[PDB]
């Protein structure tokens, strides 16, 4: 209609084969529906209906290009990325046919309880699959730029995960200087300051997600870009002086003496000058309930893995291979 979204009807047949029976969620970047393919023995499929407007039309065609490249590079489907079956058009809207996947990780956490999180064994298996998805993204020279529980889907048995939504995705050479890239809570410090970014932004997002997967709550629930840096510095201390100078938007958060400018509400803004930020955030205490040694040792290994991921400088950040060979996964 006026906004761009398609008015989906239950019982409607798309591309003379896809009989729509139910809705998945429908918010969203591009509305998704559940359908049965009558041309393929009524087998279940997920249809993503891309918005009619030119803003999302270019986004949909870009997503179609990225999904094709990632699927062709992974024929055996071992690098945990969403599989695109085919594409078609319906009433001016681009429609993408995908795997019949159950739900996203944000929906799984809601069913687990308020600040409960998943089991350490599931978090371990999910980590490896998330790192395997990062390996394929790096090989294809693609940045996801939106890794979060909402964009990670699971099968009915919840044993296999698949990374979805390649709408905000981009190529390495096609890098843009923007501090609003990646969903705020999963945004890497290099994006905020305006430093040259690469695959490390996807690694940072996985780290934020893995903490949320076990704790059931957001790691850095920052209201603004400035508050995001403060919460990140509450764990690993003050950002290195060499990193600050390399950033384009350094003046918005730091001064000439390389000191952080913390913005606080009340209602007018109050700037607090900080020469040094002492690490106050206890990542171990936040992770732990206190249960048996078999689980206790695994939680401590996740803490060490998170410390290696949550490094402010992307050059001093853990690699994909090291993350896969880490003690937390190898058990
Ligand atoms: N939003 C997207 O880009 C995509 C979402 C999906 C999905 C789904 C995402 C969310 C789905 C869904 O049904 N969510 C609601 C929900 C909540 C709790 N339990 C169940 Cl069984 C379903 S399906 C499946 C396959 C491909 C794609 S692409």
């Amino acid at each position: 209609d006026a906004e761009g979204y398609y008015r989906v009807n239950i019982g409607e047949v798309l591309d003379k084969r896809y009989n729509v029976y139910g809705y998945t969620g429908q918010g969203v970047f591009s509305n998704v529906v559940r359908a049965r393919d009558n041309a393929r023995a009524n087998q279940e499929v997920a249809v993503k209906i891309i918005r009619n407007n030119e803003l999302m039309q270019k986004t949909g065609l870009k997503e179609l290009e990225f999904l094709k490249k990632l699927n062709d590079a992974d024929p055996d489907d071992k690098f945990h990325c969403l599989r695109l079956f085919r594409h078609f058009y319906h009433k001016q809207h681009l429609c993408l046919v995908f795997e019949p996947l159950s739900m996203n990780l944000r929906e799984v956490l809601k069913k687990y309880g308020k600040d409960v999180g998943l089991h350490i064994k599931a978090v371990r298996s999910y980590s490896q699959q998330l790192f395997l998805a990062l390996k394929l993204l790096k090989r294809c020279n693609i940045l996801h730029a939106d890794i979060k529980p909402d964009n990670i889907l699971v099968n009915e048995s919840k044993t296999i995960l698949k990374l979805c939504d390649f709408g905000s995705a981009s190529h390495v050479a096609d890098n843009d200087i923007t501090p609003y890239l990646v969903s705020r809570f999963y945004r890497a410090p290099e994006i905020i300051i305006g430093k040259s970014y690469d695959y490390g932004i996807d690694m940072w997002s996985v780290g934020c997600t893995l903490y949320e997967l076990y704790t059931g709550k957001i790691l850095f629930p920052g209201k603004t870009n400035n508050h995001m840096l403060k919460l990140a510095m509450d764990l690993k201390g003050k950002m290195p002086n060499k990193m600050i100078r390399k950033g384009v938007f350094k003046d918005q958060h730091f001064d000439q003496n390389l000191n952080f400018m913390y913005i606080e509400v009340d209602e007018r803004e109050k700037v607090t000058v900080m020469s040094t930020i002492n690490p106050t955030k206890d990542l171990l205490a936040d992770l732990i309930q206190r249960l048996p040694e078999d689980q206790r040792k695994k939680v401590h290994q996740l803490k060490d893995l998170l410390d290696q991921i949550l490094m402010l400088d992307p050059a001093k950040r853990i690699s994909i291979n090291q993350a896969l060979q880490h003690a937390f996964i190898q058990e």
